[PDB]
């Protein structure tokens, strides 16, 4: 493969520095998929990573959940400016009478935290948590990246379509996107393809409330590259195509990053500095005020215990990259490697 040396040059240093057991990389250019596989999915079996290996992609799941939400909008089941309690009777009489579905989707409802409190570990406790939650910021004014926020968005989008979230994803949305090996619940027949994650102590590990919606997808580099293709070349189904397009619209910005539904976007060519800043600890962990929204690059990071994922693509240039690893290695390393490889592809 004439792209192998370029991809290897940016990826092999990551593997060495962070002792990454395995990584599946996929690149799109000129309508063609290219797969570059490294190391092992499972240190016990020694099974090689391939483009069919399943990795936990963590928050990259949010792009898929966002697409389901957009699909519900396209189907007329909900609108982004609906109050959240329209789709959850159990939220009636709370502050979620005054917070919109779009605000949940874009982490801007007013300071919902990164994670549920550890104690919130059941349906009953989760409903209680939202009903007692006290806003920190006015709706729309601040971005605080949040699993409870987008998790609730996805959960309520599923409810608006009158089906369970996992079923909608596995039976309708994901196969509609050409993603037939993408799961919230990995079935028996797919378990042999499922990597283990590796913690910092090299312990094998795999993945709470709204996990499915917020961070629970297992998928392959082949399936995720198919999703990238869907986000560039499109899909056959008109409703899904319109849904995908809704996920590209900018809602607001934080520095040089523009927040949409799931995807976070940048003007392209993008400097490494701009891409690092929008993916920085400050943006991920702290509340930041929302500013007016901005060729475009779209991306999403995701991590779980033992896993580290990144996807970035540029529709105007027909290029994209997926990097799925079974080590949670630092986001800036992901960004720098992707930026370098994409720049080589862009020419
Ligand atoms: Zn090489
Ligand atoms: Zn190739
Ligand atoms: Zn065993
Ligand atoms: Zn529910
Ligand atoms: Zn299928
Ligand atoms: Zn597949
Ligand atoms: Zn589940
Ligand atoms: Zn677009
Ligand atoms: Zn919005
Ligand atoms: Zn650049």
């Amino acid at each position: 493969d004439p792209l192998r040396p370029v991809v290897d040059a940016s990826i092999q240093p990551l593997l060495k520095e962070h002792r990454i057991p395995g990584m599946a990389v996929a690149v799109l250019k000129d309508g063609k998929a290219h797969y570059f596989n490294y190391g092992v999915a499972n240190r016990e079996s020694g099974a090689s990573v391939s483009e069919q290996t399943l990795f936990e992609i963590g928050s990259v799941s949010k792009t898929l959940t966002a697409t389901l939400g957009a699909y519900a909008v396209v189907k007329g089941a909900m609108q982004l400016d609906d109050k959240a309690s329209r789709h959850a009777p159990w939220l009636k009489g709370s502050v979620f009478d005054s917070i919109t579905m779009g605000e949940l989707a874009t982490y801007s409802a007013g300071g919902l935290p990164l994670q549920f409190p550890e104690e919130v570990d059941s349906s009953e406790k989760m409903r209680a948590y939202y009903r007692q939650w006290a806003p920190v910021y006015s709706p729309g004014s601040h971005r605080q990246y949040s699993n409870p926020s987008i998790g609730l968005f996805g959960h309520l989008a599923a409810s608006s379509l009158k089906q369970p979230f996992a079923q909608l994803m596995e039976q309708t949305l994901l196969p509609g996107l050409g993603m037939h090996h993408t799961y919230v619940n990995v079935p028996k027949q797919a378990m042999a393809s499922y990597a283990y994650g590796y913690s910092k102590e090299d312990k094998p590990i795999r993945v709470g409330m709204l996990a499915d919606e917020a961070y629970g997808i297992k998928t392959s580099s082949a399936d995720l590259l198919a999703f990238v293709k869907a986000n560039i070349g499109g899909v056959d189904d008109k409703a899904l195509q319109q849904a995908i397009s809704l996920t590209h619209k900018g809602h607001y910005s934080v520095g040089g990053m523009t927040q949409g539904l799931g995807w976070e976007s940048y003007a392209y060519p993008v400097t490494e500095q701009t891409l690092l800043a929008g993916n920085s600890a400050k943006v991920i962990l702290e509340a930041n005020p929302t500013a007016a929204p901005r060729q475009v690059l779209f991306n999403k990071t995701g991590s779980s215990n033992g896993f580290g994922a990144y996807v970035a693509f540029v529709p105007a240039r027909g290029i994209g990259i997926v990097m799925l690893a079974n080590r949670n290695y630092p986001i800036p390393a992901r960004v720098k490697a992707a930026h370098a490889i994409l720049a080589q592809l862009a020419g």
